[PDB]
DNA sequence: GTAGACCTGGACG
DNA sequence: CGTCCAGTCTAC
């Protein structure tokens, strides 16, 4: 779940849940069954509701619902998918939350490290600061302005991962291949970085961005696979257009890249127990 | 900057 | 068996 996969998630989501109207949501297993979600109790005292939409800003998805006859009314379900959580149109394994529609219509959230949350706000004004603190999402903003990289003295792969500081999405996996693709030291500080390098990296961020967006198996939400590849994608970086028709792990979680250069498994971001494994190849990333 | 935790495996020896 | 590896928040 980077901010690809949340992306084209919610059009799923949209696609077979706008317009329908909840009548309830279960938390059958995981945490929310030991302890229910932030404002559940309210929030099923409101069922049922109508989804009107399903959005996403980085790696954040949320569903905006209302009662049809009181279209001020409007609430919202605020959901984080973590490292494994994954949304269904079947009760796959792992399954944590079962959302029922009306005419027997479902939905399934499986999260099998159970690290995604849930929460429920009937509160836009809580929404808005919510979203206030993630940064510009790299996917669907195509007008970001990360010359503010610059600015950071702090290793670039430590700039990309953070989700508020130059913009919202991008996860391990993504800034690897992205400062790869760059040729891009991991290691290089935002505030050492030429503007040469920065435009440069701008193109590859959007490049990585809509390639892994329009994939449909990249591996991270392999339980609507088969709905992805049955349904179109939004033109998100219209001016962009990969080669290749599928994404590809040029080195993370590689030996060596593509050519045969030695890969990296280096731990640059993190302490304790949040150290994070960057991949790069140093024949191919430098810092020029 | 450094450490730990949340929680459940998969892959490997 | 045991040992690594696999988004985000808290505290000294």
């Amino acid at each position: 779940p980077e901010g690809p996969e949340v992306a084209l998630t919610a059009d799923i989501l949209e696609k077979y849940f706008k317009g329908k109207t909840l009548e309830y949501i279960d938390f059958i297993s995981g945490r929310y069954s030991k302890s229910e979600p932030e404002g559940y109790d309210d929030f099923i005292a409101n069922l049922p509701l109508k989804v009107s939409n399903v959005d996403t800003k980085g790696k954040f998805l949320w569903f905006e619902l209302f009662d049809p006859n009181d279209k001020s009314n409007k609430w919202y379900i605020w959901n984080t998918f973590g490292l494994t959580g994954m949304w269904s149109l079947f009760e796959a394994k792992y399954t944590r939350a079962v959302l029922s529609f009306d005419n027997e219509l479902m939905a399934y959230f499986s999260d099998m490290r159970n690290f995604g949350t849930f929460k429920f706000s009937n509160s836009e004004k809580e929404l808005k600061r919510k979203l206030n603190e993630l940064g510009p999402d790299f996917l669907k903003n195509d007008d970001i302005d990360i010359s503010k990289i610059k600015k950071y003295k702090q290793p670039i792969v430590a700039l990309l991962m953070d989700q508020k500081k130059i913009g919202s999405g991008l996860g391990n996996y993504l800034v690897a291949e992205i400062l790869y693709r760059a040729k891009i030291d991991p290691h290089k500080l935002g505030s050492n970085l030429t503007d040469q390098e920065i435009e440069n990296l701008w193109y590859w961020i959007k490049y990585e961005t809509k390639l892994a967006y329009d994939s449909n198996h990249i591996g991270y939400m392999v339980n609507l696979e088969n709905e992805s590849s049955k349904i179109g994608r939004k033109n998100y970086h219209p001016n962009i257009h990969p080669t290749e028709k599928e994404f590809d792990f040029l080195v993370y979680r590689k030996k060596k890249d593509p050519n045969g250069n030695k890969v990296i498994a280096d731990k640059i971001i993190g302490s304790g127990k949040n150290k994070r494994t960057t991949y790069w190849a140093p024949a191919i990333q430098k810092l020029e």
